[PDB]
DNA sequence: CATCCGAATTCG
DNA sequence: CATCCGAATTCG
């Protein structure tokens, strides 16, 4: 009665000791052992060391052009029903949203991935792809249970002028109360890989659910761990979760 | 009968042809011949150019830091009274609002200036400051004439952010018609003062005047400043904005 | 003695 | 092969 997933971008785009952070991306799927992925920020080379270093994990992409999302899903676990993509038609970025059917034991799965439009400066862009994603959620049968990961690039102000979700929509980090240790996904004093000497920090990386017959049991960052090489594996920490269906 | 004024950004900031283009501003205001002159962005050695080549203006400033603002008078046309300097507590550029009560044509006036904060992104102080100086035309009693011009570095939808003009209070150009003449008093396409490529026009420079029971009604309102000089340059990288209202 | 537009770029 | 924060600066 449990799926438990990672969403994390990799920042396939920082090509600074790549096969080591691929390596220690590696390294936390094999500890955590989650039932899906979904990664923002790969690139074609990073695909093909997943296929060999997490080789139990099915690669779902859509359009591979540059930089892309991907959705992992682990053999033997879920099954692929199908998958779906939804354009952002006003994108200047490559940006979409990728959605796949999957079972995951008797319950069937509807998997959002999306990696928003970034930067301050297109914030309105960014917004009309939430309403869309937020959208797209509602749309899917009643019994499949929805959920949506990826770095949304969101700050203050930003969902509010949204609208906020609708009311059958939850942030998972919000459902649990905004525990304090998990409320920053990118923050540059506690992570140095793009070495900016201000201190700044934000909640990128969500994850939202439709529904109350779905419940958040944890959530926690992962990649918090430096690398060897003296890098961590992103400049974004991962998000690792598990929610219950009741 | 009557008031006339000119409101000008003379761009003091602009170290090169000053001699040339200080003398194109006199010449406007010969030529002219406005009741009031409204400056902005003046420099010290400005203000001594203007004492000899418009003699006849009384000039009336508060703190002169850097560049500041001005008010000129018509000798013998205008009368001071007496002058008010309200502060912006949070300017990073010294703006501040210069008020001066004076008595033109048997009728009592209180005039404003100011050169409010500067650039895009001061918009949320630069709106703070509109607050103040509408506040502030309030407060003068209703037999008193109140007057804004300056360089309000408005840009779209600000003023309605601010909660738009009060009841009694009116925008010049507003209250023309919104004339195509002189909608832009900035203009990179027909100025090219600061040689910028792209062509972006703005209103910067706007009048405001507290109304009421119609007493006062705006006649005309023409760009000055637009004579290219020998130097092929104009006096500033702003046009001048000449209005004539009537006191009814 | 300087600033000013604003999209792109730099740099802290 | 790159991006990414955001204030400051560059340059069209
Ligand atoms: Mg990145
Ligand atoms: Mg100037
Ligand atoms: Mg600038
Ligand atoms: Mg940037």
């Amino acid at each position: 009665s449990t799926i438990s997933f990672i969403t994390w971008n990799i920042d396939g785009l920082d090509g600074c000791n790549l096969p080591e952070r691929a390596r220690g991306v590696c390294s936390c799927l094999a500890l955590y052992s989650p039932d899906v992925v979904f990664l923002q920020e790969v690139i074609p080379p990073y695909c093909a060391y997943l296929k060999k270093r997490a080789a139990s994990y099915t690669i779902i992409t859509g359009n591979e052009e540059g930089y892309f999302t991907a959705i992992l899903l682990k053999k033997g676990r879920v099954k692929f029903k199908s998958q779906e993509i939804i354009p952002f038609p006003n994108t200047k970025m490559m940006r979409n949203l990728l959605c796949v059917n999957v079972s995951l034991g008797g319950n069937e799965f509807c998997l959002m991935t999306s990696h928003l439009e970034s930067t301050r400066e297109h914030s309105a862009e960014r917004i009309r792809q939430l309403k869309t994603v937020l959208g797209k959620m509602q749309e899917a049968p009643d019994s499949t249970t929805v959920i949506f990961a990826g770095d949304t690039n969101l700050r203050d102000q930003e969902v509010i002028k949204c609208g906020g979700l609708p009311d059958n929509v939850f942030d998972a980090w919000e459902f649990l109360g905004k525990p304090k240790h998990c409320q920053y996904t990118w923050d540059t004093k506690a992570n140095n890989n793009l070495r900016i000497p201000a201190a700044y920090k934000h909640r990128f990386d969500r994850i939202f659910f439709r529904a109350g017959h779905l419940i958040p049991q944890s959530l926690d960052l992962v990649g918090l761990e430096k690398l060897d090489c003296g890098r961590f594996p992103s400049d974004h920490w991962g998000l690792l979760c598990t929610l219950n269906v009741v």
